[PDB]
């Protein structure tokens, strides 16, 4: 393969029991990838793999809003590989998107913005190979 910047429309929004599949395949040397569930020019939850910040690996999470970014959320647990096919879940509970990756629990991210329905895209972004991008009622 899909071409990235990949586009997910999320028709009617995010839900709880919601679940958001992404499988790809990191490139060689990678430096980002960012996902962003966005609510209009709002981003709600940006997940962002950077591989190499300050020669540390590290996933930063955050919410953008009216062009602002908040607090950053990290995460120093990497389970991404360059070169590497991977998974991510994203799960939408009532309260946190909660983050598997190649099966794996990762992180949560308590929902910042309260309108889930109005979180009607996903964005997929970086250094990355996509191979399908979904979602499913679980
Ligand atoms: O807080 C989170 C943000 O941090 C910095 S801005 C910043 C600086 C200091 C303190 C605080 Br608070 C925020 C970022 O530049 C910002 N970002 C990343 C991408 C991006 C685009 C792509 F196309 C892609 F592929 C990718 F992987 C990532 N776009 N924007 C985002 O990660």
């Amino acid at each position: 393969p899909l071409i990235v910047p990949y586009n997910l429309p999320l028709p009617g929004g995010v839900v709880p029991r919601m679940l958001i599949t992404i499988l790809g395949t990191v490139k060689p040397n990678a430096n980002r990838i960012a996902l962003d569930f966005q609510r209009g020019n709002d981003v709600a939850f940006h997940f962002n793999p950077r591989f190499n910040e300050n020669n540390r690996r590290v996933i930063v999470c955050n919410t953008k809003l009216d062009n602002n970014w908040g607090r950053e959320e990290r995460q120093s647990v990497f389970p991404f590989e360059s070169g590497k096919p991977f998974k991510i879940q994203v799960l939408v509970e009532p309260d946190h998107f909660k983050v598997a990756v190649n099966d794996a629990h990762l992180l949560q991210y308590n929902h910042r913005v309260k309108k889930l329905n109005e979180i009607s895209k996903l964005g997929i972004s970086g250094d990355i190979d996509l191979t399908s991008a979904s979602y499913t009622m679980i």
